[PDB]
């Protein structure tokens, strides 16, 4: 079974917390129709969402909300993910004691998934998920020791292999909890293996509506983890996931003539061109941020699914 039983306690200060959550046009606490959108690595709420999930939610009925933990998403994903949880249970509240979908970016997913896995109270709050790029399983490619000794707390957490992706496999998090659209890519540039449109990609959970593009469009459709949230074809398949009576994308919905790798078409000409904009900065903070030798220690709840590997403190014991 996955963790039941009482939240685990918050790290942070509930006040700092709540400061991490905007909605558009509206208070978190008395809003119609939120979606909460969960940033990738390197990037704040806006800066992951303004090209894209911000103006496209909105046009489909929704309050466009977010989290922004500071800084940049850099820091541990164990803290980031309670800015989720808080912010779950206050637009939960704040939309009259409704479910609300959640919307993700590359590592906002993992952030997600390691939410529902350890804090049960959420679970009956999260009506479904939509994540573009998740890194569930980490990434192989680059990693925390690459051109410099120190690396981003949450960089350390997002390498395949790490305590935290082991901690949520083992705990049962590759399975998916609420129903899961995972939208990705085979030439994803930052997170692999991704290649073979089965369990092994990082993006798949079990049970989820697994959406590898180049399954629908073809072995040489190109799009990078940027373009996997951006891009029309993945407008088509999160809309037909947001509007599904299951909560999970429908393969009626979306089609080889939806092809279509550059931004989505009901972006303005200005949100078209920041979409193409958003490698470098992101990368750019990941070099100027928080840094350490070692993976962030593992919160108690999690520490006995990650036994025997090595965080900053040492050995993982249960």
């Amino acid at each position: 079974a996955l963790p039941s039983g009482s939240d685990p306690a918050f790290s942070q200060p509930k006040s700092v917390l709540d400061a991490g959550l905007t909605c558009q046009g509206a208070s978190p606490s008395s809003v119609s129709k939120p979606i909460l959108l969960v940033p990738g690595t390197g990037t704040t709420g806006p800066q992951s969402f303004d090209s894209n999930w911000i103006p496209l939610s909105a046009q489909l009925g929704y309050t466009p909300c977010w989290i922004s933990p500071p800084p940049f998403m850099l820091n541990d994903t164990q803290v980031n993910t309670e800015y989720m949880v808080n912010a779950i249970t206050t637009l939960y509240a704040g939309s009259g004691n409704n479910k609300l979908p959640v919307l993700t970016a590359s590592q906002g997913g993992l952030v997600a998934q390691w939410g529902l896995t350890f804090f049960p109270s959420i679970r009956s709050k999260v009506d479904r998920l939509m994540a573009f790029a998740p890194l569930y399983k980490g990434t192989v490619l680059a990693g925390p020791l690459d051109a410099l000794a120190v690396s981003a707390p949450s960089v350390w957490q997002q390498t395949t292999g790490s305590a935290l992706t082991t901690a949520l496999r083992n705990a049962g998090g590759l399975t998916q909890i609420v129903p899961t659209t995972n939208l990705y890519s085979a030439t994803d540039e930052m997170c692999q293996p991704q290649v073979s449109n089965s369990p092994l990609d990082s993006s798949y959970l079990f049970n989820g509506k697994n959406v590898q593009a180049q399954a629908v469009c073809g072995p040489l459709f190109v799009i990078d983890h940027a373009g996997s949230l951006t891009s029309q074809f993945s407008y088509v398949v999160g809309r037909s996931a947001l509007r599904s009576t299951t909560g999970q994308a429908r393969s009626a919905d979306y089609g080889i003539t939806d092809c279509n790798p550059l931004p989505a078409n009901d972006l303005t000409p200005e949100q078209k061109v920041a979409a193409a904009a958003l490698l470098a900065p992101a990368a750019a903070a990941i070099v100027a941020g928080p840094k350490q030798n070692c993976e962030p220690d593992l919160m108690p709840y999690a520490r006995p699914f990650a036994v025997g590997k090595r965080t900053c403190s040492g050995i993982v014991t249960p």
